[PDB]
């Protein structure tokens, strides 16, 4: 059979697609219309959007229809699918309503791990102690302590698992400090935002769609039920990021340090680099005050 | 602090670890899973929630205790909250089936699209060209002199299917929708009006059930094809497995284009000698 | 330029490979011949022989040496390979020279986890005292219970004792096993730590490591053959022979230890299947350990299952607040 | 039992627990590493050497407890064994080099081709070399009619009164790996690769004679340090072309060098290829429907006309 709208590759495509798809049209139409959460998926919504033939191409599909049997399968779908109303729209409508949740549930996880960082550290008094005998602090390391052949941070943690047995466990009380280096507030931020456009526009296309033209179409029906509880979880995870964004400034009074000159990410990073460097510290005193205790031993 | 009355240590270490990562009111998560709140639900929730809910008898113990609530440490409120809600578990397990329903239709029907394009495309010329260096080139070498252009997108798909897997999968679907099914039929009274429930499901069942049956009519044709082909090629349809079939057929093809490129070759370095002589 | 004797295809296949790969044709030629190995990459091998025209369209791009320069460079390459004896045998000695010591590094592991498993299990002092304490359990302790009285030291049988209720009925004799070893032989308890090897075991395949095994034979036979027949080095820059030689020798013995750590991994099964009574020809080394496995596994599930029961009911006791 | 005599409790315990899985005879090991055997030696197998090899000071402590082999530990003996080895750590880096350096010169090698083969492409395209960044603000303005752009315009142009640019986006094969590639990271690796290879030929040089047929390190590594120099002399030869053509481009075309990094120049180049095909694949395509559009209505006018 001829194309007389579609072009090649257009055509060449929608032909694969259906094909390894095998189902009827108007199927399609329907489970478009009414929603049916038992066909679609994510990935199915994508490729209707991303194999939809262009507008203009629809309408002029749908112009001349009267040669349905005369049409390849791929120009038939195409007459088909002209019969939807705000078909794109709708689409993305769909396509939000089966991805919000989860890009929701993506993004949470990133504000709790720094949030409870943030807790984490505030309320840990080992940590305190730690401070006591003590951002700029990956730089102990880097220096000497009272004798020699042992760099201060040794020192500190020997004089810490001497008679500190206690902040000996800071460590265990940053759980989500590591979670919290490997966020990326900029990237947070965009995606609240994108998030932000993503509920507006949805929002519009629905306070924008049509009326009943067909009494299968329950598009508005769910639709603006959903968008009213998208928002809802939208501004709850927003209060979590403020939240969060408000906690990362108290410890920039508390442990006094500019948060404007330090993201959350690049604060924790370092902090998490030292809870690794005393850790690793502590392992080397125990390796040192073993062979030591040889080297005395050799004397007998 | 705060003693645990119910949960058992390690129940209580981790839905604490839990519920301090998920971070939401106790009572909104129960209604999320009253009116089963879709924009709020996923399947990793489900299944965690699945996974720290709980044993039901530790869950009734604690909803007798509603009492003391601001004494119980966060483990047991949760346990409180959620010993509220009837049928916690095939609910939550219903649940669970609506969002991974369509993905395993997705699934399942490639394998059987597969498979049948591939009979499909069988019996609609590759026949003749078998049954009449090695015989592949020989018969190939005819099939260029004499009946030539006499040289299936599917087969190759076909051929990594398992039609054992295929059946159990259809039959694990069928299970699943026939237990979501009774426990919907055997569910309570929807007292709190915020509990949409057995009507959700009950129409998503319906749902499923169109589809799992349009799924097992797509299935048994396929193997109904399968059959057309014992017949054509004379084989035991249970002997040989789709699987195998397709596999053979498949590496079949390949060795006779292969010995076909081959002849080619020997072909065209024949012209690049005929010229070089004169 | 124009094509005197390869296909259309193979001439521009190897146009973007030789292209992309920027080296005079005499020194790739010479890159072979030495096997120099500061060169050579796996990668590199097995692409030449990919691409490398066919034995027969070499023979024929040899009468046209005078017109060298008058041949396409695809068909320059082809003149130059041309000229090294035994192209492709020799090619392939020398990937299989290459791949070698990896090859050798990944059936190494299979046999020495199946083995390591197999001495743990016989050195296990606390697995050893299960077995008993499990003989004590279902020969004397419960009467009542299925096979009492018939139990040995059959693992798969271990791996169903989570299947059968012990003599008062709260109770499976996987959990009284597991009560028993908590309550009287906290020690018993240790016996996963001693059987490093076994989840590895598990997720071996005796077949293939078979399989593995025949393959590097047949393969080392094979280049042993090729260098047996090799023809006396004309150029002085071929290495083959020497090189070839000499690793031939090396790889043979390494074989041969894999050979004999393989037979000694056999033996040991062997013995374990008269201990734990079991056909070694019917049950797969793999099957095995899967089920000493999966036993170590629900067994301290079970050891986790009874705490928690021991604890909720305790919260019962204390009910009587 | 078996008392440590020098090393540290965690050293012991992951050495018995590395020496559990790779099961290989303690003079093995050290023959092995002494013939220096391609045909057993791997990356892999002397990266584990190298990490789980006690330090230099407690394989001394245990090289003098050589009458108590027997009684030591596991861990200890291999200790002994391994102690006795001059020169192990030179040793098996040299070793570790020798196993990885065809590989990371064959890493190495693919950029420097693209962008090299890029720069050639590129000057000989004169298909290219005429089409004159600002064919970006085409794409932005639309034409007379929002029905258009003014890049689609000047691609139909193109298209109508000068066919031969149809030809131009394939003519430019390596430019998109070009663009990817990174200028500095090359030079690092390069330098990276100078001082590895310089290290292995200072260690080969103040090495030790040997004092027993089996060792044949020196033998093999100064060798081989020859024919790494050879080669990696031959990467920077590449190298520096490289760097010379892309020289070239910045008069072929007028452009500071220094300024433009390689990757900046043919990502921007890249973009270019990009933006023109779209248009001209974009203006083939609405061209396409028109066609469809005219056939449209001819063939629903002879309709009406047959009808009649």
């Amino acid at each position: 059979k001829e194309l007389k709208v579609l072009d090649s590759k257009t055509a060449q495509n929608l032909s694969i697609f259906l094909g390894s798809f095998r189902m009827p049209y108007q199927e399609i139409k329907n489970v478009i219309l009414e929603v049916n959460e038992a066909v679609l998926t994510e990935s199915m919504i994508q490729n209707l959007i991303k194999q939809m033939p262009e507008p203009e191409q629809l309408k002029m599909l749908s112009e001349l229809k009267e040669e349905y049997d005369d049409l390849a399968e791929s120009e038939q779908f195409g007459v088909v699918m002209g019969t939807v109303p705000r078909l794109r729209p709708r689409l993305n409508a769909i396509l939000f309503k089966l991805q919000f949740s989860e890009q929701v549930e993506n993004i949470k996880p990133e504000i709790v791990s720094v949030t409870a960082a943030c807790e984490e550290l505030r309320k840990s008094e080992n940590f305190s102690s730690l401070l006591e005998l003590t951002s700029f602090l990956c730089k102990l390391r880097d220096t000497k302590s009272a004798d020699q052949k042992m760099t201060l941070l040794h020192f500190l943690a020997e004089l810490c698992e001497n008679d500190h047995p206690e902040v000996l466990k800071f460590p265990d009380e940053l759980a989500h400090v590591e979670k919290a280096s490997r966020v990326s507030a900029e990237n947070l931020q965009k995606s609240l935002d994108q998030m932000k456009k993503q509920i507006a526009d949805v929002e519009r296309d629905v306070q924008n769609f049509p009326a009943a033209t067909d009494e299968k179409d329950k598009f508005v029906e769910k639709m603006t039920s959903f968008v009213k509880d998208a928002q809802e979880q939208y501004n709850k995870l927003r209060m979590m990021h403020s939240n969060m964004e408000t906690l990362y400034k108290e410890l920039g009074d508390y442990f006094v340090f500019d948060p404007k000159k330090l993201s959350v990410e690049e604060f924790f990073m370092d902090l998490h680099n030292f809870r690794n460097m005393f850790l690793q510290a502590v392992k080397e005193n125990q390796k040192r005050r073993e062979t030591e205790e040889k080297m005395r031993r050799a004397k007998l």
